[PDB]
This record gives C-alpha cells, structure tokens and sequence, in this order.
C-alpha cells in the first residue's frame, strides 16, 4: 500500500498537477507530494489576509470593529454577504468572516487594503516566517491561475506550515488565534473539498480556492477523534484555461493522506 | 418531460430512489419526482425543530439566550460543538446554530426536549399547516432510515412548501424568518449536495441529512442572481443498510431541475 503511487495515480487521471502537504502534530511528520512546487493560491490566500489584520488587531485593539464603506464599485465577482451591505457599511470582523466563510471576494479586497495593498500582505507573511508566499494582486485578478505565473503563489509546504503557526502555533496572540480557528471551522464551502475525504466525525476548519486552469484548492485544519490535529494542504490547478473545477480531486487526495 | 425524463435517467443508474419538490417562487410553479412518497428526513428535521424553538421565542422573550446544561451522558454521534461544552452549558442561540449548520445531534436533542420531545416537533409542523412531517426519535435513532419505515419521514412536497412558508413566508416573524435564513446560509455541511448542481454565483441556504440505508439528503433554499428564490428538496435512500452516501446523485438532481 503506497500513499506516492495513489497521488500520483490520481494526479495522472484527473489530466491536472497535484500539490499535498500534510503535517502531523503529534510527531511532527509529512506527507508530501509536489510540496515545493508554486500553485496558485486564488481564494486560500484570504487565510494570510485575515490573520493580517487579526494580527494588526493585537495593537489596534478596536480594529476589528472599525467601519468600512461598501460601495457599489467595490463589488467584485463573487460578492454574497457584501452586495448585501452595499451603500452601507460592514466592521473590519464581518469583511474576515465574509471572505473566509463564503466566497465574497469583495471582503478580500477590504483586507488588502486595510493592509496597504497586496505588499501589506506578503509582509505579514515575512514577519511569520514564511519566506514563500507572495501576494501580488487584488479580486479578481490574483485568481488568473497562469502556469508558470508565479504572482500569487506558494508551496504546499510553505502554506501547510504557515497555516500550523496560525492556528495551533503562536503566529497570533491566542485571542486572534482562537478567532481564526472559529471562522474556519465555520467555513460554508468547504463540504465537497478536503472534508469530503475525511470520517464524518471529524472536525474541519478550512479555507477553499477556485481561479483560472480549473485551480481548485483548500487548506485545512483537521481534529481527528480525540488525536492531535494534522494541517492538510491540497492544492490542483490543469492545463486548459476554462477547465472545471474538481474538488472531487482534493477529497481524493485527504482520503490518500490520511488512510490508516 | 425533458425534466422527469431526466429525472428518472438519474433514479436509475443511482442504486436507489430518489425524491425530488422543486418550487419557483417567480411562478409558484413545481417541479415533482416521487414527492408524495415519505423518505427518512434524517438531519433535515432540525429545521422543523430550530423553527420551532424560534417561535417560541416570539413569546419567551430572550429565550434564545437561555442557557442549557450538557452533560457527558447527552454526547451522541456526532457531537462537535457540544462535546466542547460537557459539563457546561450551551444556550439555545448555540443549540439552534449547532443544529443547523453541523452535524450535531446532542444540539438537535436539545431542541427536541425544549419543545417537549419529538411529538412537540410534529406539533409544532401541523401548526404552521405541514400536515405529513412526522417526527417520533430523538437523535440518533431518528436517523435508521429502514425502508418502509414512517417514523420520522416526510414527503417532498411537504418539506419544500414547508420550508417556502418558514424562509420566505409568515409561519415565523420577520426577525425570526431572517435569524432562520441567515442561519441556513452559514450552513457548513452543504456544498458537495444541492450547492454542487447549481452556478457558483448563486447563493444557497441549507439544511444536509445523512443516515442509515445510505440516505443522502438537503433541503435548501436558493437565491439565483437577481432571480426570485427556489426552494428545492431532494431526498435519496438506497436499499442495503451499509450503503454509501450519494451526495453526488443530490448534485446531479438539482442541476437537472434547474438546467431551465
Ligand atoms: C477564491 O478562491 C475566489 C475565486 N474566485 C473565482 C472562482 O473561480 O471562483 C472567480 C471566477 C469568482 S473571480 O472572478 O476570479
Ligand atoms: C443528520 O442528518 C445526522 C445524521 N447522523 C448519522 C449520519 O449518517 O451522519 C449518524 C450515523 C452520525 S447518527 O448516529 O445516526
């Protein structure tokens, strides 16, 4: 039984390229596969841009409740929660919940730009000690998904152990980081991703991501049955420029990786 | 035509049967395949039960804050929120929440016993005119979903009139209609079922029921954009007790009844 024969097998079936990381908390052991090759992130970087501001929050303490204007010219597609509050205004905490939870990439751009721009975030990255992600680019654009295009990229490894210092390591303060970790486990889309692949009893938090090239994308934290957590990244992207989607692809690949 | 056609195509390469109550409430008009037939409701009840209690509130003013103890006894497959909270207390906000947009049968046990045990919940149903839902288990055995069995079944039609009259109709006051649907929108369990057929774009609340006989349900309601709501019900059981659960067949039903 060989876990590198199965991501292979299923990267070479679904016609697209693959990228697992998958850190054990209890030994500190990986599971890697094209774990230092780039993807595009498309939504999973809203996980960076969230702890942003959470950790901008730490001194600002009365940031996440600050009022920001939603007009209808920052509507981007896809806009749930903020086409909702247009000509009106959401706090800094409801624009986190929104580009966490749901789709709303218009709550992304008010992160990023709470943050100085795409810059802001890739700084907080530096000041954690990710070295790899780059954030480039606003909604929609950062979603393109180009091969070879390394604007808003990372490795799985590099966001498998960033997501491990952001919710269960010390990246954040402990009140940001419970924070974090409430508004992912109350992710809405995430059912037919990573979770699909896992025992139902299980608990998940997890961020999904879908652009250009089919890229289809989730990263998780997962509490197995009274077991130490494990951090899950998946991350798929194809060849044709308006492939579908396949989430079906990353539950395939939890399923592999966490098999025994 | 086309539809039932199609429909029936589906039901017959799926293993199972499958029950399906469209509502277009641009045109009242309906689309049915088996919905007068009962299926196990599974998890699907907890909207009745959730509803019920937000009734209650209408009168018991801050009911919803009331806090609940939960013991180590009440913990039943599964439990992800509560287990959090044994030997504390969940109020019945959290119960609701729990309930709705998880897996948690200890929150749905609790709800039931807040409105007097299962018969409170059929109650509570004839009350608003749902003459055919039928709750008699707590959880977990309300979840068998042995063939042939009524005990805590419905029928298509009646689910989706149902939850047309509590999201979008007058069976529940305004603030509480809008606690119902903004809860049914947060729901976690749901994108690999109905949210799986339909456009990305489209905004989707509701409510997923898994159980023995691999029963795969979700009943939702669907705002396509800048359309007027659907309500959609789609009910799948198959006929050995170990079966797997068939999300897919769900996907592949609603993108047939909304393909036009
Ligand atoms: C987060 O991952 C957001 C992705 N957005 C894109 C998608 O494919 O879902 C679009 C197309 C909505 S965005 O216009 O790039
Ligand atoms: C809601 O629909 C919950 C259903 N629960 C069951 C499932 O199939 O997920 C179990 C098996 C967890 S319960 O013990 O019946």
């Amino acid at each position: 039984a060989d876990v590198q024969q199965k991501l292979a097998e299923l990267e070479r079936q679904s016609g697209g390229r693959l990228g697992v990381a998958l850190i054990n908390t209890a030994d500190n052991s990986q599971i890697l596969y094209r774990a230092d090759e780039r993807f595009p992130m498309c939504s999973t970087s809203k996980v960076m841009a969230a702890a942003a501001v959470l950790k901008q929050s730490e001194t600002q303490k009365q940031l996440l409740n600050q009022p920001v204007e939603i007009k209808p010219a920052d509507l981007v597609n896809y806009n749930p929660i903020a086409e909702k509050h247009v000509n009106g205004t959401m706090t800094l905490a409801e624009l986190s919940a929104a580009a966490l939870q749901y789709t709303d990439n218009t709550a992304m751009n008010k992160l990023i730009a709470q943050l100085g721009g795409p810059g802001g975030v890739t700084a907080f990255a530096r000041a954690i000690g990710d070295e790899t992600f780059r954030l480039d680019r606003t909604e929609p654009t950062l979603n393109t998904a180009i091969p070879g295009d390394p604007r808003d990229t990372t490795t799985p490894r590099a966001m498998a152990q960033t997501l491990r210092q952001l919710t269960l390591g010390h990246a954040l303060g402990e009140t940001q980081r419970a924070q974090l970790v409430t508004w992912l486990k109350g992710n809405t889309t995430g059912a037919a991703s990573i979770r699909a692949g896992l025992p139902a009893s299980w608990v998940v938090g997890d961020k999904t991501g879908s652009g250009g090239y089919g890229t289809t994308n989730d990263i998780a934290v997962i509490w197995p049955k009274d077991r130490a957590p494990l951090i899950l990244v998946t991350y798929f992207t194809q060849p044709q420029p308006k492939a579908e989607s396949r989430r079906d692809v990353l539950a395939s690949a939890a399923k592999i990786v966490t098999d025994g």
